């Protein structure tokens, strides 16, 4: 008897990682487990291959924002069975317990798996040579703004580098997704898509939505992002943030444990940025304090001929010290409320800040349409990038485009 689990790269050795963690379970059950990793970029194609096909693992991780959509294809066994077993809503926060079910959906196709959520790492060597104070740059938009351009009228040079900082580093690439700009939207006032009439519309065009991302976008356009940042994607910014380019990234709690690590073993432990690491949230804007809160969740295919066995790992990967364990080990959060105490996460300073910044941790609606809007919202974003790199992006050029991600968005959703 073998379990076949497939999982995305949540760990510099992700499939060992994973292999330790199910090991108790393996033996209190006397079954193997064979794990598949699949990369981000395609794991979506595979997983939906696999639930159009029905050949499969028994298990799969699911972004939080695909759950809506492989849910409603029919292939999810319910597992309210399991998340009763782990003490069912009172267990999560609704941040997370939203992502355990498609948007109206009367049962749950998903256990959380874990969490993680944005915000700002800095340099606090270079912060401190530009004598800016983080509690006012990450307080506000302007507070933030001023942040950057002290950050550019500065001399500090990386010790390894002997080079200057870019002040913020952001992507400008076509974006997989908009977590990078949502806190920026929903700051202003803002959201992707409103509920509203008994149905859900694009306000990407909105006041507050184009406010948001025009401040966001815009900075790129004053020479806080270099243009250098303008044609690189996620991935390739956390390398520069790791090798010394960058004095200010925003990224998921995971960088807090990889600093920790080896550039042999897949961290960055030996840079400089490593040793001067600071955490701060997204600042306020006019309208609120919001990050991005995401995460991943486990579901059963209803095809799997392995259901029984498959419900006693979702309960173990599921409950308090697995959580613990493997939280570790990936350097995420728990999703499991209780296991958030654990001193592991509370007595690391920098976690600490992730763990407060949670209390504005805001989700996305977990719609069957979710990946079609993200999908529309990212291609007109990056024809918006594409207009910062020549220093083209004008508030009218940026409502344009928006108008049009908002009619394809509508047509998707209706
Ligand atoms: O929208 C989908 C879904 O997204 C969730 O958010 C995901 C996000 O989509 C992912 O892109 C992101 O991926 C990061 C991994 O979590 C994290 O493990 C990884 O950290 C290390 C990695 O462990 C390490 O092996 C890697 O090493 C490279 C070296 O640095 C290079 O020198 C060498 O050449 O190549 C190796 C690679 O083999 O480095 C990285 C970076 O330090 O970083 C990934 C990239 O950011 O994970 C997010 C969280 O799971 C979101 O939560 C869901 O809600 C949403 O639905
Ligand atoms: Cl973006």
């Amino acid at each position: 008897k073998t379990l076949e689990v497939w999982i995305m790269p949540n760990s510099p050795q992700p499939a060992e990682d994973f292999k330790a963690l199910v090991a108790p379970f393996e033996k209190a059950h006397g079954v193997e487990v064979k794990v598949t990793v699949l990369d981000w970029g395609v794991a979506w194609t595979k997983i939906t291959t696999a639930a159009t096909s029905g050949v499969g693992p028994d298990l799969t991780q699911l972004g939080t924002t695909w759950v809506g959509a492989i849910s409603a294809m029919g292939v999810l066994e319910p597992v309210d069975d399991v998340l009763e077993a782990l003490g069912g809503e009172k267990a999560y926060l609704p941040a997370v317990w939203r992502t355990t079910r498609l948007e109206g959906a009367r049962q749950a196709t998903a256990v959380p798996w874990f969490s993680e959520l944005r915000a700002f790492y800095y340099r606090t060597d270079a912060l401190k040579a530009a004598g800016v104070n983080p509690a006012e740059m990450f307080a506000s938009w302007q507070g933030f703004e001023a942040g950057l351009a002290r950050l550019k009228a500065s001399s500090f040079r990386d010790p390894e580098t002997k080079a200057p900082l870019a002040p913020l580093c952001t992507p400008g690439r076509t974006p997989r997704t908009l977590h990078n700009a949502a806190p920026w939207i929903w700051g202003a006032g803002g959201e992707i898509v409103r509920q509203a009439g008994g149905r859900w519309q694009s306000a990407l065009n909105s006041p507050e939505s184009l406010e948001g991302l025009y401040f966001f976008l815009s900075l790129a356009q004053k020479g806080y992002v270099p243009a250098e940042s303008l044609e690189k994607n996620t991935a390739q910014i956390e390398a520069d943030f790791q090798a010394g380019k960058c004095a200010v990234f925003a990224s998921g709690p995971w960088m807090i444990q990889r600093a920790q690590v080896p550039e042999a073993k897949g961290g960055f432990a030996e840079r400089t940025a490593a040793k001067n690491l600071g955490v701060a949230p997204y600042p306020a804007g006019p309208k609120g304090r919001y990050t991005f809160f995401g995460g991943s969740n486990l579901a059963l295919f209803n095809f799997s001929k392995n259901k029984p066995l498959a419900k006693e790992l979702l309960k173990y990967l599921g409950g308090p010290e697995a959580q613990v364990r493997y939280a570790q080990m990936t350097g995420m959060l728990p999703a499991l409320r209780s296991a958030w105490s654990d001193p592991s996460f509370q007595q690391n300073p920098l976690l600490r800040t992730f763990i407060q910044a949670a209390q504005f941790g805001r989700t996305y609606p977990s719609l069957a349409g979710w990946g079609g809007v993200e999908n529309l919202a990212v291609q007109h974003l990056g024809m918006a990038w594409d207009l910062v790199a020549q220093g083209r992006l004008t508030r009218e050029a940026l409502k344009d485009l928006m108008d049009k991600a908002s009619a394809a968005i509508n047509q998707a959703l209706r």
